[PDB]
């Protein structure tokens, strides 16, 4: 008697790492850096007219 | 504590098409006469 039970098969998908600077909605926004934003109570953006 | 307090303007070009005639330099005046001849 001859018998094997076979392994045939394993896929793994891609995970797709997308940046935020590539979509269409990147366009409304301009991010910048800067960090110790938690130190601040107001770093709030004052202009004129 | 941001600046972008900016903003500009101007406006000129068509200012002078519509106005369709100038004159300037009015002095000290009193009357101004134009008569027509048809």
């Amino acid at each position: 008697d001859v018998e094997f039970d076979a392994l045939l098969g394993s896929y793994c998908n891609t995970l797709s790492l997308v940046r935020f600077l590539e979509l269409g909605l990147s366009v409304a926004c301009v991010c910048t850096k800067f960090p110790e934003l938690a130190y601040m109570n107001e770093g709030r953006v004052q202009f004129e007219v």
